[PDB]
Parts: structure tokens; sequence; C-alpha cells
């Protein structure tokens, strides 16, 4: 076995396949599946394994009430492999109410964080062993990016932050070999407020999508370079912005440096990545709620804050369905390194009130150069006969 | 690992023998297990699977209701060992209403189609990974084989329509290697109407006996030229004619070239194989519903249209018992290569009323060079005593 | 990989230690196991596998009614690792109400059989896949070990039954090279009624202990030449007898030829291995039923059908409590090859009617060179409590 | 694969971070989870396993009444990889009311205990088969650890006990090499009554800290020898003292050789481990019940038995939520070995009434050389809402 380095070029993208689905919450209903939330995607270098955060219970489960909370100590990581349902024969890789995964061609890395709001831990567990951890250091819910983290030739990035969710936080970049923090950059640049980053590697370096939690319905961009630790930062340029709120497409503007200051307060996590100059980018329908996913290029996006050019809109989710977190995860050809993403379809409180618990199903989506048409696969669960 | 060309003779066959039976139905009247249909079984080089489309719901869940319809955005393609039921650890391997999969020696395809009838997409998933996909082209329900593909020296086919279920419709045959779709022949030859294939290798090209679910009740051949990409189509001969419904045996007759224009409408998806100039065929025992299932020679019925010499028959289900679906797979022994065939048991709705759902078990048998006497293998759920 | 060949000393006995229990039944009442009878015990060269034959339902499910019966069309072989109870992820390696199976060191072979009484069908399989099958001979219940079969250089050998369980049957022994019937020897010499053999390898043969349902409540005893495939039997010498029914210690009797004609109706598997002059051998401690059950060493048992010698007793089941059949299992140490030995503990109908089922647990102890104290390991399910 | 010698320095350690948490208890109230006590994890050389002793009863499981009870033929000890919870699929490795298991690079052992409390059995278990086996000695509740033993060159090395749980018992050190127990040294040095030890490799050697039933809320120490066999032993010198009950830290003091006389009848499984002269320890954090529990380092406290200078204090469970037992084991890192904890969390009879059982969830931090922060990690399960 080798470390990765995703030295080849990304594959031609002409839109997004269908690739996974796992129909937690409707089998949950004749089953004993787990409560999740933030789930993901990684994949090591054969096949490819879903994550999520437990609630420690399972949904038909009197512990599932009031798992609306984010943090309690009872929550792990889940992982099994992609289209198994979280049963009760899931592994928990570690305890954790943040987390972040990704595998270096030899061996898993995770990043837990849990403990105290005001003092969290981060474990560093490499190759089933802990091998580090560190404390918050701005003593304000430490936490990290809920999707995969990104390494190239046996060092691993992984954003982290720690401070105010709608004010100035303060937010680092670990780089960690074999689960040995061996480096810490602190954020720069012009990313103002940066929260749950979507990397994916960009040989030689790492780039992610994050969430502006503060005053950007645009989304930033952070740069990470492994070779001598240097982080520059900004945001999608696209007049079309990715954050959940948001202004409606007639009103939106953005900026490739600046927040927008448009509906900026509060967001969902999600993705976007570059193709030349055009951009790549997934979001909720709905512009105020987690309500539909779509996915679309705009042409010129990534260079052009006035550009407003979408071709190839996919619905993912229609609108009138659930959607919520979305994510990018990177998967390796034979010639090419592909873009593939999953999508958290959130179902329960406080949106949903038939029901006293919050859980979520994932459907994933992959690049193709290929051919594609149309469709909505939603979570489907019936929330007015579950498990009363 | 080397890739399969099955360049060995197909083995001595005198009937069949009792390989695999899991009691699907049986085991969820007191356990989690999945509503399925359209199931098939595929084995990679040591140890066979057995596939099935999920109604992304299990038994005993509110979610069974109305599991009579084909295409829901829920439905996906179930992966075990084969003899492990359809249980909740059962990985989801992609999002499907239709499907078909092969190892070609060193991975798994799957080809895993999906989305609204009139704009489906096709994904053409290798080594765990999404490498291809295709739209509708003819937008009316993009289908496929639902049983296994085949892969000769690293090229692998599968027979794909869009189209009309009662008219003319638009069949083609892909040819893929490692996930990409390499090169498509569209449907030659006499064959009309063509559905459902059940393919098999026969050196040096892929041969096929599909469903005329237009104007015969006679089955469709499909001969692939896995070299040149050529394709051949006529039909089986045989007197004693495989589809369901059919005339009965005294009426029946067949043409080498032509559907027989008897009972033509409609069919079940089902196989059959050469030997010499004689064909062994199964078939439901009922000859206007999918009750029963039987399998016997007949004696020149590859070669002679006129000929309904029967040899060997073996009831495989009772005719007071379900049947369904049926297929081919192939596996290699030391020698020579092997014919085996499942057969898809349905429960529940239209047809039975006693439940809401729509499920089935499965029974599996493989040629013998041996002897073997009688017996029947029904599903054995009472559906009287079921999840009211 | 080499095939076994078992061509190692037997080891030292003293007694037999604890090795396995699986509480099948007490886990049944809340979970969903299996309903089973006929377990047993084999094991590859690295580790250790319990069969049984299941009824192709979990207890806590409406099928479960009227387990009882021996054969139906739903009964498969179950398999797990040792001491993994069967549980609804557990495999059905094949279609069977009766069965043997064994690893010749490079790939597991089962004996399966299944079908109609009249007429039923053996199959083979080795390697995941179907090698061959037979017919019954003599048209009345073909039936095999249920217990390991033993395979010596690649050649394993199996014992059939086929015929009267209360007069003259039909019994012949199969050699199976890669599951390919390569030859079968009629039975021969002393032992009239021969059933439910337990082998084991005593290099360069393999011998089995087997049940005289007939006229003998002394044990037949089989001795398989694999290389020349000759048949030789007769009966365990020891005045204690080892077949239940049977007559109390003081009135029993024995001879090494032929059957002991004291209450021979019906019988129980068992087992029993020779070690120098003196045999080690298992039994129901209660003389006429299965209840408890006890291991211990008759002093020249094996040579003096008037010796009625025993040392080393053991309790393993006491005799307040079900047991069942019980069979040899061989596991093959550094230096030397262990016996080792299964007992099943029957729970329900017909003996116990607080429930409509009948099931079984199992308990295994292996032979041991060091020291050992007491216990009794019942099934300990509360039949009074259990799914009513 | 090669033997496991530990040959590398012990880790530089400031702290625990948090490593797996099962919430089995939680898991049990909408689940089929195993009733379990005397938890522990053990590695093999790539990842780490939970154990645990059943109930042979799941919890939701009429037979999980009086579950309270030590020693029954039903329990035996359950292994899965740590963080997958005690689920159906878990294998039973062993029938064991009393065991230690521990891997030596090649294979793992496991030591059983079972059997008549007066004439118990252990059973040597190594590579899936039973090399050994000892009878009780001095026919009094033979025991062992109830955590992972150690292997130095491939001689493993256990703590096992007969006697008296409240006077003088026997206490004796076997030295294993295969599964073959090579050696027998009997306890020797001042430690007085010795119980439930806990070891850690400390080359050329092996370490523990064990429980004095006895006379002592001090911990005794046993140091074994692994080449020439010898044995020493003496007692934990830390003022602040590691067993429950025990005195207050103002009352409290300790002896380098003698039990303390303080409370010293009855105690809980523990741990401590040596950094130069200064103790790591964990204990219950309520003096008198198993309540609570921290962790810190004591300066001095290996070698002055009037130090009490606590640093580095950890809540682990906060003093209001239940513990019992913890134990060490060791994962070797590239450059060191690494010291980590479990910590059995208890819930049910006799303390808690509102229901009839007694299990355990169990919660693993392990040694860090980086920083963390603060939190508390209890069961979490909620006794009052479970199946009634
Ligand atoms: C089968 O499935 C395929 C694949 O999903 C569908 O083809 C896609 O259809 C969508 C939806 O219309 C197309 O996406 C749209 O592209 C528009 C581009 O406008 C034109 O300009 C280009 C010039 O380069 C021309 O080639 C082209 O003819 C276009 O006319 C955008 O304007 C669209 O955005 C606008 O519409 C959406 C709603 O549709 C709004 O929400 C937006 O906010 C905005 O106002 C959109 O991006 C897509 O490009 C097609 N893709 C491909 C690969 O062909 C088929 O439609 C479908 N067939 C059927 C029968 O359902
Ligand atoms: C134990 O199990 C074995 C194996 O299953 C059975 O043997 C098979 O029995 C079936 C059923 O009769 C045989 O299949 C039939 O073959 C007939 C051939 O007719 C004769 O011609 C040949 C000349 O080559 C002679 O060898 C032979 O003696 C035959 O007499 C067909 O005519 C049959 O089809 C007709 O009957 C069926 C109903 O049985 C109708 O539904 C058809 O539509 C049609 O009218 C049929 O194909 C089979 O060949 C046997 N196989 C083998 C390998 O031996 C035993 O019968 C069974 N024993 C018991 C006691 O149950
Ligand atoms: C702790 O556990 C150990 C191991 O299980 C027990 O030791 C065994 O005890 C049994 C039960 O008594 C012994 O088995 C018996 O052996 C008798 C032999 O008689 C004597 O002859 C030899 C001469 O070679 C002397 O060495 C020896 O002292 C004997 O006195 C048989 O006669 C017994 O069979 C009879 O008794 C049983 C009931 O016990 C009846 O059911 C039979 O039908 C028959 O009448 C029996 O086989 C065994 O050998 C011991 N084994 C070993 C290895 O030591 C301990 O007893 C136990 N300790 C406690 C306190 O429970
Ligand atoms: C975020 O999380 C970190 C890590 O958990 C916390 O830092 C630890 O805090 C604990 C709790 O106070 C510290 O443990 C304590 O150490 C004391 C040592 O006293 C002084 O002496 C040293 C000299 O070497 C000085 O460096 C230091 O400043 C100390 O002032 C002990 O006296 C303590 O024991 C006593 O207190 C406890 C209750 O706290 C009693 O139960 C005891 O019985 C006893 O009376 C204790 O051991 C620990 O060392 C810190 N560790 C590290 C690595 O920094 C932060 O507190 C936390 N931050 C927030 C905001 O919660
Ligand atoms: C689910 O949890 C909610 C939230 O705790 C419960 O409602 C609270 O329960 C407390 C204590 O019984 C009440 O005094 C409060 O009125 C509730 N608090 C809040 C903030 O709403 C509720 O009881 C639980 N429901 C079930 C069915 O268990
Ligand atoms: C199972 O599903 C059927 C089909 O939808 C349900 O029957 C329909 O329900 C609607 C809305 O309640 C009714 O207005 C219609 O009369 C029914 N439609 C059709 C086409 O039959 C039925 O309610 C469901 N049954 C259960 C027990 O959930
Ligand atoms: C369990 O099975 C038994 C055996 O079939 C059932 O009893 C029979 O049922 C038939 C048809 O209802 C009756 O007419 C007979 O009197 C019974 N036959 C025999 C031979 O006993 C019984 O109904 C079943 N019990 C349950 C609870 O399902
Ligand atoms: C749980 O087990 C307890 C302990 O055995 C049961 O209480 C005993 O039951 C016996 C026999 O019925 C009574 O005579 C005694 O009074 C009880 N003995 C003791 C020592 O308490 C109890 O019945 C069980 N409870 C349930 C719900 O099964
Ligand atoms: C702590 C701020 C952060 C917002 C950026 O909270 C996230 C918001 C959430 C959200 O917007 O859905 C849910 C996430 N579970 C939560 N993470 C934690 C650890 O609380
Ligand atoms: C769409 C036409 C095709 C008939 C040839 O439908 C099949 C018929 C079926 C049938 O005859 O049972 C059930 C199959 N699930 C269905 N497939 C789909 C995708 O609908
Ligand atoms: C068919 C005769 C044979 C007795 C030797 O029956 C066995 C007796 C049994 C018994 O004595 O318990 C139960 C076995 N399941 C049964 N096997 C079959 C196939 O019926
Ligand atoms: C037999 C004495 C020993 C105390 C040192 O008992 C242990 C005490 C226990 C305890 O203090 O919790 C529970 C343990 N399960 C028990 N082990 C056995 C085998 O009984
Ligand atoms: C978006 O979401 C909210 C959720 O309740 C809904 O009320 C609103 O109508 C939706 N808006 C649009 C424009 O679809
Ligand atoms: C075939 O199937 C139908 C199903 O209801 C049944 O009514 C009919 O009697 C059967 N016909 C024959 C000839 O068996
Ligand atoms: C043996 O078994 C039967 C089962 O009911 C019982 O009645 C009888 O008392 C037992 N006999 C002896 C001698 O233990
Ligand atoms: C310790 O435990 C007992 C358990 O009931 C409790 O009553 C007591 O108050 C606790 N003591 C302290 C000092 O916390
Ligand atoms: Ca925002
Ligand atoms: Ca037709
Ligand atoms: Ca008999
Ligand atoms: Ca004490």
């Amino acid at each position: 076995a080798e470390y990765r380095n995703w030295s080849k070029p990304q594959c031609d993208i002409t839109g997004f396949a269908p690739f996974s689905k796992d129909n937690s919450i409707r089998l949950s209903a004749g089953g004993d599946i787990w409560v999740t939330r933030e789930p993901y995607v990684s994949c090591d270098p054969d096949k490819c394994y879903q994550f999520a955060l437990g609630q420690g219970t399972t949904l038909n489960n009197v512990h599932s009430n009031n798992t609306v909370r984010d943090r309690t100590p009872y929550r792990t990581l889940l992982m099994n492999e992609l289209g198994v349902p979280f049963h009760l024969g899931t592994k928990q890789v570690c305890i954790a109410w943040s987390s972040s995964s990704c595998h270096d061609g030899k061996a898993w890395l995770h990043v837990c964080i849990t403990g105290d709001d005001k003092n969290a831990t981060a474990s560093f567990i490499y190759n089933g062993r802990l091998v580090d951890s560190v404390v918050s250091w701005s003593k304000e819910i430490l936490r990290t990016q809920e999707s995969e983290c990104v390494c190239i030739n046996g060092t691993c990035t992984v954003v982290m932050t720690d401070g105010s969710a709608s004010g100035k936080a303060d937010t680092k970049i670990l780089f960690i070999e074999e689960g040995k923090i061996v480096h810490t950059s602190t954020l720069s640049g012009s990313a103002q407020h940066v929260e749950e980053c979507s990397c994916y590697p960009r040989y030689p370096g790492v780039r992610c999508v994050c969430r502006d939690n503060w005053k950007g319905s645009n989304r930033p961009i952070v740069d990470i370079n492994i070779k001598d630790h240097s982080i520059v930062s900004s945001y999608v340029c696209s007049g079309l912005v990715g954050d959940t709120p948001r202004k409606n497409d007639s009103s939106s503007s953005s900026h490739c440096l600046d927040p927008n200051n448009e509906e900026g307060g509060h967001g969902v996590k999600g993705w976007a990545f570059d193709d030349g100059n055009d951009v790549w980018m997934g979001r909720t329908i709905n512009e105020t709620s987690r309500l539909g996913y779509e996915t679309f290029k705009v042409i010129e996006g990534w260079s052009n804050p006035k550009s407003k050019l979408q071709i190839n809109r996919q619905v993912i989710v229609d609108r009138g369905n659930r959607s919520g977190y979305s994510g990018i995860f990177s998967v390796e050809g034979k010639s090419c390194i592909n873009r593939c993403f999953y999508v958290e379809l959130i179902r329960g409180r406080k949106e949903e009130t038939e029901v006293l618990w919050t859980s979520n199903s994932i459907v994933v989506f992959c690049g193709t150069s290929g051919t594609y048409g149309t469709g909505s696969w939603p979570d489907g669960a019936d929330l007015n006969l579950m498990p009363i």
C-alpha cells in the first residue's frame, strides 16, 4: 500500500449520476436503525464508506426523544460501507459530536470532537489507535468539517473552528501525519467566517468550500498548501450563491473576496468545485429553508462575481421535500479524480412535529462524463405512520 | 486476478440439483427482512451472491403498503452472499428500479437504472466506483435484464430496452470495459420485442434468451459477438414455449424466426440454453399465471420449431404454488461451465389479497451431470397468519 | 493451502474441557433466532463453525408451530462461526433436511439432502459450487450423518443410508474429490443397521461410530479405507453401551460383532473413539429418554465386550435437563489431533408441551490433556415464560 | 506475523483522550443487545476489540431477570471489534463466568473459567482451538483478571486466584505458550490479597495492579518476570488510594509493602501504571460506592507512600453517575507503547431498583501526549423509561 497523492487530473464532468441511497428512516419504521445527523461519505482506495454522528440511540427507542440537540456525551461517529444502513452491528469508531475522516492510502484517520462546549477535546485516531489530541483553543465549541478530510503524500489536512457562530471565530488548519499533528496554520486571507468545510484534493494542494455563518450567503473558499503549510482564503464568486438562507436569484449578489452581507446570518453545510473558470455547485432549492436540493454549473462562476449563467441544472430532491447538509467527496479513477456529493435528508423536529425525534437518511450522487436524465430522490418516510 | 473468458465447454447436464433457498417471506413474519422483487444470482470467481430490487422498506413496516408498484425513488439493488436473507445489514449497492450485475474476474459491475419514467438514468458502477452513465434514449422506461450480465476478456455486455412494452421498442446492447461504455450496438435480426434477457457466456460470444412482451409466447434469442460487436436475433424454436401467458401444449406452436402470435401480449422473465440441437428450458407450469415452475429438455428443441419431445421434466415449484421471474446464471467448474437458475417466488398483491404488500423469496437450482429425484420447494409462508 | 491428511497421532486425552455454548433458545426469547435441530460442528484449518438444519423460520414467528417435523422443503443447512448464534444474517449454505460438512484443507464440502421422502436428492457442494448429486437408491428417506464428514489427502468420505429405520436398510459410503463422487462402496461387515455416523480421521483411514436404530443399543463402528475404498464394520465392545434407549448398567450387555438385542429399537445420534484398547464415549444419562449427558472412559472398552470399568466420568448436562444428539469433530494441533464433541440441547415438542415449537441450543467440549473439574451446562431457557 | 515483545519505551502521557463508547444500555431500549458485566478491551496488532461476560440473554428478554448473579452456566465471553455493541451477531468465544484475553502477535489467547464454584475449570484457547485446561486448586471460585493478559516473545502470562475473597487466598501466575501452560509460579512477596489484576507489558517483564479484597484499600502490585518465572509483589505507595471502598483524601494513608487496613474489605477492579516515580491511576470518585470515575497523576506516587500530590485530574464519569470496574490495556505505537483504560458503566440491580436486570456499557480513554479539555461520559440510559 502506498500513500494517496491524487496527482491525476479532475474528471470531465457533465453533471451527476445516482450512486447510493440508504432509506434509513423508512427502514427505521420496521427495524433497529440509529438516529443520526451530520452524515458524510469517504472512501478507501477500494470502496466507499458512509459516516454519520449517532445520537447513541435507535429510532424506535425511548432515547430518541429530543435528539434535536447537537452535543451530548452519547454521540459517536458511525461507520459502515456505503449503502449499508446504520443497523445495530454498526461500528462506532470514536466518541464525537463533530468529526472528519479520511484515508491516506494506508489507513483511516478520524478526527473526533467531544466533551464540554467550553472545553472540548479533539481526538486523532489513525490505524485503529489514538495518536494525538488537542484542547479547544478559544473555549467555544471546537468543531470541524462533518465531511471527509484530505491526505496527500501521507499528510492529511483538516479545518477546525473554535469561537462564535455569529461573530469572529478562530479557525485553524491542522496537518496530520499518521495521526500526529505535525503543524497548525491559522486561518488567513479574506474569508471572514468559516465553518463545516467541504474539502477536496486539488494537486498539489487541497481546496475547501465552507459555510459563512455570519454575514455571507456566498460560500468561503479555503486554499491549503500541503508542503509549506500556507493558507489563503476568499469566496465563491458566482452570483448564484450556495448558502441557505440567501436572497432570490434576481436579487442575490456575491463578491470574490468579502461576505455579500445578504441574509448572511446562519447557513447550511455545502459544497462547490472549480472547472476551469466555471463552478459546479449544489444548494437547497428553497432560499430560506432546507427544502429541495439542486446542482448546476455556473459558467464563469469561479472568476466572475457578476456571472449568473447556470447550465446543466439537476433536481436531486424536489422542492417540496426536506434536504439538509451536503458535502463533497473525491474518488480516484484510472486516469482522473471524480467528484461526488452526498445530501443529508433530515426528518423530524423542529421542522416536522409529527414525531419527537430528529434523524436523517442520505442520497449520494457522483460526477459523470456520460449522460443522465431526471428525477427526485427524497427521504420517503411517512412521519404520520411512524413509531408513535 | 485475471479476467474471466469462460473458454471452457459447457458441462454435461442431465437435469438440475437443489442449490439454495432463502425462505425470505417465512423469516419476515418474525424478523426484519426487506421487501423485494426482481431477484437474481451472480457469482464472483469464488462464490455466489443473491441480488434483488428492494422497495426501500422491510416487510413488517408501514412502508410495505403498496409495494406492488415497479418504480419508486426508494428502490435499491440489494446484494448478499447466496443464502443470506436480505436482513438489515444488507448492502444496497446502488439506486435502481431496474438492474443487472456481473463480475469480470477482477471486479463487480452493476448497471442500475432509476429516475423519472420518461427520462431515467442508467448508472455504471465498477469496482466500487461510478464510471459512466447514459440517459434514456426513447424516453419510455429505460430498463435492463434483472439478471446477471456477462463479461468475456474484460468486456462486459448488457441488454437494455427503452420504449413500448406492447409495441415496437428500442433495444440496445452495451459493451462495457471497467464500467466504461466502449460501444453500443442496436438490436438487429428477427426478434421483434425483447426484454429482461437471460444471458450466458457461450465462448467466444454471449447468448441471451429474452421475453417477448408483445406478440410472442415463444422466447426471443439474442446473440452477442463480443469482439466485433455484431448482433443477431431470432426465437426459441421448440414447440413447447417458455413464456407465460401461452397456449396449452396441444395447441401451442412456435417459429425459429418470428413471434408465434399466441397470447403474445405480456410475458414473464425466463430462460433457456442450447445443448447441441436440444434446448433446456424452465417455465411456469400454469399456462396463464405465475403458478408452479418446471424445467425440461425438449429434444431437437433448439433447431426444430415443430419438435415437442420433452424428456427429463422436473417440478421445481408445484402447480398450486406461486412462482414468478426466473433467470440463468453461469458458474465455472474445473473443466466446464455450469448452468444454474433461480426462481422468484412472489407473494402478496395483486394476486394474494390477505396482505397489503408484494414481496418474494427465492429458490436456486444448478446443472448436474449426476442424478436426482423429485420434490417441490415453494415459498411456504402462510399469508393468513402474517403481519396483519 | 494444502489438503489435510491428519497424519499426526491422536492427543492424550484425560477428559474434556468446555469449549463453546450458544444459548440459542435463551436468546430467542428476546431476539430473532432460527429454529433448528440436528446441529453439529466442523472446522477449517483456522477456526470452527457451527452448523444446524433450520426449519426455515425464526422462533418468535408464526411459522415455528409444528417444527417437530423432520423433512419440509423449507429446511436449510445453517452455518456460522462457532459461538455466533443463528441470527438473521446467518448463511443458509444449501437446501437440506439431512446433511454433512467437512473441509479438506482447501475448501468446504457440503452434502445436502432434500426433496420427496420416496425420491430425495443429495447435492454435493464444494468451494461455493454444485459439483454432483445422486438420487435416492432405495426410495426411502435417503439420509446422512448430521455431523462432519472426513477428508484425507483431498478424498472426503461420507456415510449415507436409504431404506428402513427399523429393518434392513441400504447404507453406502461415498468418496468425494472436489465435490465429485469418485466412488461408492456399499456397507459390509457385521454392522446390521447403521445411521447418523460420527466419523473421525484415524490415519490412514476414517473411523465412524453410528446409531443402530433396529436391534442394537450398542453402537455400530464403520471402518473406511480411503485408498482402496474397502469397508469393514462391527460394534463398540464396551458393556456400558452408548445408544438411548438402552438397559441399565447392571442389566446391559454388548457384543463386538452383533447388535445386543436390548431395547434396540430406536436410538439417538452419538459418538465414541478408541484410545489404545479403551473407549472414550458420551451418552445420555437417562437410559430411556434424551435427558442428561455424560462422558467417560471404559477401560478395555474397545476390545472387551464384558468390560464395564468406567473411569473419568464427567456430567456435561445434568440428568434433569434435556439433551439430544451429540457427535464428534476433530481439530488438528501442533503435534496431535484432538477430539471434541457437541451436544444438541433439544427444547419444545413433543416432550415439552408449554410451547408449539421444537428447537435446540448447543454446548461444545474438547479433549484435554490437562485437568478439569465439574459442572452442568444445560439449555437454561424457561419455556413457561417464552413466546406464548 | 511475529510475536509481540513490546520492546519499546512507554509513551509520554500528559493525561487521557476519549477513544470509544458503545451506549450499550441506551441501544438496548430499542434493540437486541446482550446483558453483560466485567467488560474489557484488548487489541490485536491492527485493531481493538471489546470483550465482556454475557449473561446468556439479551436485555429485552425474560431471561434478564436476576442477572445480578455472578456465575451461571449460561455466561460466555463476548467479543466484538471496539465500538460494535454486543448485538445478536456477536461471537461468544468460550464459556466463562471469569476470563482474560490477549494476542501474542500471531493469535488470540482466551482464558475462560466456568463450572461449579467448588470445582471450576479454566480452559485455554489459542488460535481457535482448545490447547489446555486446569482444575481449581483450592476449590473456591477459581477466577482470573477480567481484563487483558500480556504476551512477550510468545509467552503469555495471566494471574489467577482460588480461595477466599475475605481471607488468605491462593493466587498463581501462569505462563502460556501457544495455549499450553508451560509453567505455574505461585504468588510471592508482600501482597496479601490479590484479585482481578490489570496487567501491562513493562519490558522485559509484565506489571499488574490488582484489587485487595481483604484488608487493603491501597492496590497490590504484582511483578512478573517472563524469562525466569520469578514473582515479586507489594502495593501502590501513593497516599491517594485507588480501591473502593476507601477513606477520604484527608484521612487515607497507604504503605509500599502492606495493606493499609482502611475499609479494606471489598474493592472494585482497577488500574495504575508507573511514570518514573510518579503514578497514573484511575478510581471511582465516590469513596464508598461505584459512583463517578476520575483519573490523575500523583507526583512521587509510585515511590512515596506519604505523597498525596495529584496533578492533571480528569473527570471521566461525573460523581452523580454510576461507574464500575475499570482496567488497563496497552497499544503499540510507531515508537512507544500507549496506555489506555476502559470503564464499566454498571446499570440496574441491586443499586438501581427500577428494573430487574443488571447490565453495563463501556467508555474507553487512551493515553495522550497532546492536550485535552473536560467533560463527562456516563451511561445515559433512562431506567425509568426502559423495558418495564
Ligand atoms: C432529461 O434530462 C436531461 C438531463 O437532466 C434534461 O436536460 C437538461 O435540462 C435542464 C433543464 O432545462 C437544462 O438546464 C438548464 O439550462 C438552461 C440553459 O439555457 C439554454 O442555453 C444553452 C446554451 O449553451 C442551450 O444549450 C440550451 O438549449 C438552453 O436552452 C438554463 O437557463 C436553466 O436554468 C434556468 O432554468 C431553471 C429551471 O429549468 C431555473 O430554476 C433556473 O433558475 C434558470 O432560470 C437550466 O440550467 C440542462 O442543461 C439540460 N442538461 C443536459 C445535459 O442536456 C432534459 O430536460 C430531460 N428531458 C425531459 C423530457 O425531461
Ligand atoms: C425420481 O425422480 C426422477 C428424476 O426426477 C424421476 O425420473 C424422471 O421422471 C420424469 C417424469 O415422468 C421423466 O420425464 C418425462 O419423460 C417422458 C419421456 O417419455 C419416455 O421416453 C423415453 C425415451 O427416451 C424413455 O426413456 C422413458 O422411459 C419415457 O417413458 C416425457 O413424456 C414426459 O413428459 C410428459 O409427462 C409430463 C408429466 O410427467 C407432462 O407434464 C408432459 O407435458 C408430457 O406429457 C417427461 O418429460 C424423466 O425423464 C425422468 N428422469 C430421469 C433422469 O430419469 C422418477 O420418476 C422419480 N421416481 C419416483 C418414484 O417418483
Ligand atoms: C472435581 O472434578 C474432578 C474431575 O471431574 C472430579 O474427579 C473425578 O471424579 C469422578 C466421579 O467420582 C471420577 O469418575 C469415577 O471413577 C470411578 C473409578 O473408581 C476408582 O478407581 C480408580 C482406580 O484407577 C481410582 O483412581 C479412583 O480413586 C476411584 O476411586 C468410577 O467407579 C466412577 O463410575 C461410577 O460412579 C459414577 C458416579 O460417580 C456412576 O454413575 C457410575 O455408573 C459408576 O458406578 C466414575 O467414573 C473421575 O475419575 C475423577 N476424575 C479425575 C480426572 O480425577 C472430582 O471428583 C471433583 N471434585 C469435587 C470435590 O467435586
Ligand atoms: C480545560 O480542561 C483542562 C484539562 O482537563 C483543565 O486543566 C486541568 O484542570 C485540572 C482541574 O483543576 C487540573 O488538575 C488539578 O491540579 C492541581 C494542581 O495544583 C496546582 O499546581 C501546579 C504546580 O505544578 C500548577 O501548575 C497549577 O496551576 C495548579 O494550580 C491539583 O491540586 C488538583 O487536585 C485538587 O483539585 C481537585 C478538584 O479540582 C480535587 O478533587 C483534588 O482532590 C485536589 O484537591 C487537580 O489535580 C489539571 O492539572 C489541569 N490540567 C492541565 C493539563 O492543564 C482546565 O481546567 C479546563 N478549563 C476549563 C475552563 O474548564
Ligand atoms: C420528551 O422530552 C421532553 C423534553 O424534556 C419532555 O418534556 C419535558 O418534561 C419535563 C419533565 O417531565 C416537563 O416538566 C417539561 O414540561 C418538559 N420540558 C420542556 C422543555 O418541554 C417530554 O416529557 C418527553 N416526552 C416523552 C413522551 O417522553
Ligand atoms: C394503503 O395504501 C392505500 C393506497 O394508497 C390506501 O388507500 C388509499 O388512501 C387514500 C388516502 O387516505 C384514500 O382516499 C383512497 O381511497 C385510497 N386510494 C386507493 C387508490 O385505493 C390505504 O389507506 C393504505 N392502507 C393502510 C392500512 O395504510
Ligand atoms: C398449530 O398447528 C396445528 C397443527 O396443524 C394446528 O392444529 C390443527 O389445525 C387444523 C386446521 O385449523 C385443525 O382442524 C386440527 O384440529 C389441527 N390438526 C391437528 C393434527 O392437530 C393449530 O391450529 C396451530 N395452532 C396455532 C396457534 O397456529
Ligand atoms: C424474577 O425473579 C425473582 C427471583 O427469583 C422472582 O421472585 C421469586 O419467585 C419465586 C417463585 O415464583 C417466589 O416464590 C419468591 O418469592 C421469589 N424469590 C425471591 C428470592 O425473591 C420473580 O418472580 C421474578 N419476576 C418476574 C417478573 O419474572
Ligand atoms: C456550533 C455552530 C454550528 C453552526 C455553524 O452548529 C452546527 C449547526 C447545525 C445546523 O445549522 O444544522 C447543526 C450542527 N450539528 C451544529 N454543530 C454543532 C456542533 O452544534
Ligand atoms: C416496463 C415494462 C416491463 C414489462 C416487460 O415491466 C416489468 C413487468 C413486470 C412483470 O411483468 O412482472 C414487473 C417488473 N418490475 C416490471 N419492470 C418495470 C421497470 O416496470
Ligand atoms: C428417517 C430415520 C431417522 C432415524 C434414524 O430419522 C431421524 C430421527 C430423529 C430422532 O430420532 O430424533 C430426528 C431426525 N431428524 C430424523 N431424521 C430424518 C431425516 O427424519
Ligand atoms: C469471587 C470473589 C470476587 C470478588 C473479588 O467476585 C467478583 C466481585 C464482583 C464485584 O465486586 O462486583 C463481581 C464479579 N463478577 C465477581 N466475580 C465472580 C466470579 O463472582
Ligand atoms: C420555503 O420554505 C417554507 C417552509 O415552511 C415554506 O413555507 C415556503 O413556502 C417555501 N418558499 C418557497 C418560495 O418555496
Ligand atoms: C391457473 O391459474 C389460475 C389462477 O387463479 C387458476 O384459477 C386456474 O385454475 C389455473 N389453471 C390451471 C389449468 O391450472
Ligand atoms: C427418565 O426420563 C423420564 C422422562 O419423563 C422420567 O419420567 C424418568 O423418571 C427418568 N428415569 C430415570 C431413571 O431418571
Ligand atoms: C456516595 O454514594 C452513596 C450512594 O447512595 C450516596 O448516598 C452518598 O451521598 C455518596 N457520597 C458522597 C460523599 O458523594
Ligand atoms: Ca451564511
Ligand atoms: Ca409474450
Ligand atoms: Ca438402537
Ligand atoms: Ca479493598
